[PDB]
């Protein structure tokens, strides 16, 4: 169920011997109290801890600030639940001693096709902030920069509309995007809004992948989207965002 090494992560659990992935116990430095958190340990000794994943749509990511906050979902030995570990989890990690962290977005079709997208110098700020997101540089990997923006063709500026880095986190019931309106409402989840998106994984769960602008009563693409991989109207079948020390790479 849980094991016994600890660490400030999930990789310097690996350096002190653990080579199964599974449920640990970690304490960053600034963290008053350890928490349980799911570590991803493969063969060459890499130890990466995940902060999201989808697979089934068995959890509504639809959640308020303070939910979003300290998490929500549930955490398997096996690791086949859905969870948000939370963000005041994830600005611990991330901020520790400054330690350069890489952030990797593994994604999942309905045809069985993997891409990832590897971003450095990945960071969230504090609740004073908001949990900001910033990140140095898009560090490569098949599923395309979608953080960097999109241009869909709706408006000539599009692409500085859908942007995502230095974007502050957003609920429904805590508006901090570009948008005139509430993204996080329109959508119904909790992301780094701009005047929305072009990368999103917590939106809802579409069976199949492919919806359209008649899926719902106002046509908004509330799917769990990366526009550089795949079109607005398709949705994922399954979405990781993991991080791990920097040099690890
Ligand atoms: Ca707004």
């Amino acid at each position: 169920q849980i094991h016994d090494i600890t660490g400030k992560d999930c990789q310097d659990i690996a350096n002190k011997g653990a080579k199964q992935s599974g449920l640990y116990f970690i304490k960053p430095l600034k963290a008053n109290q350890q928490f349980l958190v799911y570590c991803e340990i493969d063969g060459s000794g890499n130890g990466w801890t995940v902060f999201q994943k989808r697979l089934d749509g068995s959890v509504d990511f639809k959640k308020n600030w303070i939910q979003y906050k300290e998490g929500f979902g549930h955490l398997s030995p096996t690791g086949t639940t859905e969870f948000w570990l939370g963000n005041e989890k994830i600005h611990l990690i991330s901020t520790q001693s400054a330690i350069p962290y890489a952030l990797r977005v593994e994604l999942e079709d309905w045809n069985g096709r993997t891409s990832t997208a590897d971003y450095a110098m990945f960071k969230v700020g504090p609740e004073a902030d908001k949990y900001r997101l910033t990140y140095a540089y898009f560090a490569g990997g098949d599923a395309g920069d979608a953080f960097d923006g999109f241009d869909f063709g709706d408006d000539p500026s599009d692409k500085f509309f859908t942007s995502h880095n230095g974007m502050q986190f957003s609920t429904w019931d805590n508006d901090n995007d570009k948008f005139e309106g509430n993204c996080a409402e329109q959508d119904g989840s909790g992301w780094w809004m701009n005047k929305c998106h072009a990368g999103h994984l917590n939106g809802v769960y579409y069976q199949g992948g492919t919806y359209s602008k008649a899926s719902t009563p106002n046509g908004y693409d509330n799917g769990i989207i990366w526009a550089t991989w795949k079109t607005r109207w398709y949705s994922m079948k399954k979405t990781t965002m993991k991080i791990i020390p920097f040099n690890r790479l």
